[PDB]
């Protein structure tokens, strides 16, 4: 239940993404739920930490860039958690970032076409979830 | 196990996508498996018909035109064949359509991005299933 405070273009930024064989989604630091869908540009700067399992915290250019095996965790369609290996990692080169500031002073770095969980249950472009003042789901559970 | 002979650009039409829960993937016509994820352009010409339980064959515009409720066909990660619901139905608007005709004779007029499912069980773009002269996974055992 947190609404996202501000908009930042950073320019064109390295971005990468993560594949799952299951639902997709995937949690990031402090909860917030990303999609995993085959879309683009969708991806995620550098430094946007992933939750594993092995490892806790983890950024996804490092899970990508030395393909790390690690499991994330998940939200099916009745919003139950669980968790998933990652199946794939891609380097998406160079696209254009947006830094979204989240009224819990979290960070998004995300091309601006990314899908979020918001509160409902369903996935939005995280630009559309900021210009439409929408509430981004956050599982406060995971450890 | 059918590759893409031809590739013809047909200029903008008004295409069209539907939204599953479980898996991102529904049967077409003869047993092609488009996905279903949350992408953009993504989406498949008017015309384009999907697997129905109810009522058979049905054009992919009309599911959305009219917001048939209807239960397509999907593959799970292990490769068996399931039921699942519409969940959602969407407009997409003019985009820019290729129309690539099979070595089987089947057409399929998508956006060029559109993920369909190789042989291996993977989704790539038919636009990249075309270049590499790869074959689709064709789903011989619906009714
Ligand atoms: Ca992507
Ligand atoms: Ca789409
Ligand atoms: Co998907």
């Amino acid at each position: 239940m947190v609404k996202i405070a501000t908009r930042k273009y950073l320019g064109k930024q390295n971005v990468y993404d993560i594949g799952v064989e299951r639902d997709h989604n995937f949690a990031l630091k402090n909860g917030f739920i990303a999609s995993a869908c085959f879309a683009h540009p969708q991806a995620l700067s550098y430094e946007t930490e992933i939750l594993t399992v092995e490892y806790g915290l983890l950024p996804i250019g490092k899970i990508v860039e030395k393909r790390i095996e690690c499991t994330v965790y998940s939200v099916d369609n009745n919003g139950n958690i669980y968790t998933q290996p990652v199946a794939q990692w891609h380097d998406r080169g160079e696209q254009e970032v947006f830094e979204y500031c989240l009224e819990d002073g979290s960070l998004i770095r995300a091309t601006k076409d990314h899908k979020f969980m918001t509160v409902d249950g369903q996935m939005l472009p995280i630009d559309e979830i900021f210009e439409r003042e929408l509430d981004l789901m956050r599982v406060d559970n995971l450890p």
